[PDB]
């Protein structure tokens, strides 16, 4: 392969920068998500969030999370089988499954205790 | 896999962000590099680089790529069997094997034929 090479030749090369996120998972596989006025509903469940109590208090009467429905932004209507639906607790600063979608499940290492 | 997740746990997955660089090849394997006053050695003797001028005039007098000799950036006195060492034509706007150290040449994925 290097014998092909030559000094001063440009060349593109491939690097697989891999990286951990740590999001949380708000949906498991055959959910439905949407979020509607800064709530949650869970396959049309609403489902508190004590989580983002603290986030919400920061921000003075604005809304967290935006409002979608899944299939607004993933084009699928539930999670699908073997990956998950996740999302960061800073949500206004936060890249996740809303903005990259689902999460192959195998690709978690590790759960996060939170202290 | 999926099955030891629950919803609202807070998960660490694994991402394989790949992607695809672009540089010059400065030295292959058995090189040493130095660079000197703007002046480039390989194996100890000076390598002219017409491709860099542009870059060079556009800086006013000033030196494009910084001094350095190869084992004072990577430990290593010659470029080792395998690798590539790699250099942006940007210099001072380039991340490259000055900064990463050296490139597997069984990574390199294409060469270019800058028009």
């Amino acid at each position: 392969h290097v014998g092909d090479l030559n000094r001063f030749d440009v060349v593109v090369f491939h690097a697989n920068k891999k990286e951990d996120y740590v999001k949380r998972i708000i949906g498991l596989p055959g959910d439905h998500i949407e979020y509607k006025h800064d709530k949650l509903y869970v396959n049309g469940q609403f489902v508190d969030e004590p989580y983002l109590e603290t986030y919400k208090k920061e921000i003075d009467g604005r809304q967290l999370t935006g409002d979608f429905k899944l299939e607004e932004l993933t084009k699928e209507k539930s999670v699908p089988p073997g990956y998950i639906f996740v999302v960061g607790d800073n949500r206004l600063g936060s890249w996740d499954s809303r903005h990259f979608g689902f999460v192959k499940a195998d690709t978690v290492v590790g759960k996060v205790d939170l202290r």
